[PDB]
């Protein structure tokens, strides 16, 4: 059953106008209400699903209260910014189609994602590459952080290239999100009864294995695995993902040593210094715990100088 017809006007609860192009779940290239039709170089997506289907819900949600165009440029200006990787919000609203009800969400375009350019480079990226896309997420991670929010499933295929800006990534499936701190009061150390997901179960947090709602410290959790993947190639627990406890074990011991996970990630004992600090400042926040996000980049930023570079915001993919 197709959502529309292409070609189709698509008016959002905001009155504005968009058509409907060919597909890029159910997802098409979206753009301005035109006499020419939408086409290759469209600047917006339309995502459509159920209206009973709970993630758009969740998603739609998020990008209302988090997503605004002048939201999000008001914080690139006044944390001075070359950018945020955090995607716009253009509109929303309900159609039906063949007697059943679905909801809409236009959203900004993007590239690859990051996981097809992973693959194409032998699933390695450089230490310059690894630490320039690091210091852009710990910017998007601080940002849905402080407007109540953590993502949970950070990841090479959940981060896509600008499609006009190669240098710029972007975060995105902010479906199974979750709002940790509604009205500024955090969740308690706990199972949230509604939410059922534990996030990807090779870069998943220890509080996401454990049961506990994700918390902020898990994003910056996650974002570690990732970094180790993106610079090995491997993660010590891959070979046996069916295993969710022998996963999180490891990550325990893991978490208890992290000396012990540089000799295992890492040749000879000869390991990226900046990933060892990011770890253990990571282990040092506790589960209601405000990240120092600044610490964070700062250690970073003494990898960038150790290799002889600087945040010049160049990706070198």
């Amino acid at each position: 059953a197709e959502q529309f017809a292409v070609g189709e006007i698509i008016t959002d609860m905001a009155a504005a106008a968009w058509k409907v192009g060919l597909p890029i779940g159910c997802i098409y290239l979206a753009d301005m209400n035109s006499s020419e039709s939408v086409g290759s170089d469209a600047p917006c997506v339309v995502k459509v699903e159920p209206s009973d289907n709970g993630p758009l819900f969740t998603e739609l949600k998020f990008y209302q209260r988090a997503a605004k165009p002048e939201q999000i440029q008001k914080w690139i200006r006044t944390r001075k910014l070359k950018y945020l990787g955090v995607p716009k919000y253009w509109g929303s609203g309900l159609h039906d189609k063949n007697g059943k009800s679905y909801r809409f969400m236009i959203m900004d375009r993007f590239g690859s994602d990051l996981q097809k350019i992973y693959e194409a480079n032998a699933k390695r990226f450089s230490r310059k590459t690894v630490l320039q896309l690091s210091l852009r997420i710990l910017d998007i991670l601080e940002y849905i952080h402080e407007h109540e929010y953590v993502h949970g499933d950070i990841k090479a295929s959940n981060l896509l290239l600008n499609y006009k800006n190669p240098d710029q990534v972007y975060l995105v499936d902010y479906g199974l999100a979750y709002r940790y701190c509604p009205e500024g009061v955090h969740k308690a150390y706990a199972a949230d009864p509604k939410r059922c997901h534990d996030g990807t179960i090779e870069f998943t947090s220890i509080d996401a294995h454990n049961g506990v709602a994700p918390s902020r410290r898990g994003d910056l959790e996650i974002l570690g695995y990732c970094m180790i993947q993106w610079l090995t190639g491997h993660l010590p627990w891959e070979d046996n993902l069916k295993d969710p406890k022998y996963v999180r074990d490891s990550k325990i011991r893991y978490r208890e040593n992290i000396a012990s996970l540089m000799d295992k990630c890492f040749p000879a004992a000869n390991a990226p210094g900046e990933i060892a600090k990011y770890m253990e400042t990571v282990k040092l926040l506790d589960y209601t715990e405000k990240p120092l996000y600044e610490n964070l980049r700062d250690i970073l930023l003494q990898g960038l100088k150790a290799i002889g570079s600087k945040d010049d915001g160049k990706l070198d993919l």
